[PDB]
């Protein structure tokens, strides 16, 4: 019910932001300014956790700089798992809880990401929202595809056929 | 697998549940007819037997609803297993925790594949649809909209019509 | 963003490609030469793990064979567990580590598949991941996408028209 993307609005001078979701480590919260391009931001110079679930921006970051949204995302690192059971440890239940929480967080981040990929139009048609598809195989064993190179070549073919 | 729809077929009561669910609340049933509406538990459903749900009312197409659903929604904020120090650490708890996480992962997988998804031959399944919104293509491998083509062989398709 | 699916351009006579993703078992690593069609190799007959994190193809497999990229991929069997806890077991640390690793890896696979379908890539453009839209599709509005069959008809009708 709680997503992990939270595309916000810069709307000029607004330095505070909220985190509806919950995270394990500070590093798992990734915030990238959005606009003409996307840029990741660092800690102690762009972020500051004023309080749990409160990101503070050091610079005003209005649209003048060329950005429109913040998109607070949660990304739990997989390689850097929080807990690694050792041979001589005591096996506190806290370790098991932390591990299970981390895996659940990764899965939840997965469901939210798929709703953050290609959308579908209300009428039942795929919608690219003004984007352009790229690097799609120009294989035409079937009757349908949509690459650009063979389009150009067969455009040349049809054009010279007409010129005939 | 997780998402399975059934045609109402006028009057019917029972419907099989293919997938596995750790808790009753996870199974979600929606009347996807004129509008997709959920139904409450122990009011419109009565489960009945593991792997089977029971509807209290017929709910035929004449009632305004054509199809139902058995989507699984495993909770991500509530954990069926919550380990504590003062416990015998039953293995079934360990297995249940892992299975719950895998179930959430499968939910994500099927939700992604709900829209355009890969084919058995590693191909995108548009499923007889068209990409209504598509920006201009300016690369060799890009997907060309219809206007850009209108500024190409379309001219030729008319220049040869005369 | 994807970390468990890497695509390397074959480049004629090359055979070594590293595996940055951590695979629990060899059988969970699949290599699929992408070309005119996707081909799947086998262990000890087409390629071998020269050592951990690297695979040596037996043959060059360059573009001359119609395949351009290798696209080695990770897939962890969700149904089959590498570690299953029993009642009278001994609970080795390795067992807990393996269970947690497998769960986290399947979550990674979920995220990878989330991004595999057409979605925003690093450059910010919907990416076909070198794959081909295959079953049906037709154009109607000038702003929509075009199937290949429509263009084929547009060309062949013009050709036969000229042929009169």
């Amino acid at each position: 019910v709680i997503k992990t993307v939270l595309t916000y609005q810069l709307d000029g001078s607004n330095r505070d932001f909220n985190i509806p979701f919950e995270y394990l480590a500070r590093k798992f919260v990734v915030v990238t300014l959005i606009g003409v391009d996307r840029k990741v931001l660092t800690i102690n110079t762009d972020y500051r956790f004023a309080t749990r679930t409160t990101i503070s921006l050091t610079k005003a970051w209005g649209p003048a700089d060329g950005y429109t949204t913040i998109e607070l995302r949660r990304v739990t690192s997989t390689t850097d798992r929080l807990v690694d059971f050792t041979d001589g440890s005591i096996l506190r239940a806290y370790d098991l809880n932390v591990a299970q929480i981390q895996t659940m967080h990764v899965a939840e981040e997965a469901r939210d990401l798929t709703t953050d990929t290609i959308g579908v139009n209300n009428d039942g048609h795929l919608d690219a929202r003004g984007r352009r598809i790229v690097n799609l195989a120009n294989a035409v064993d079937d009757r349908d595809a949509v690459p650009f190179g063979q389009l150009k070549t067969m455009n040349q073919n049809s054009w010279q056929a007409r010129n005939e």
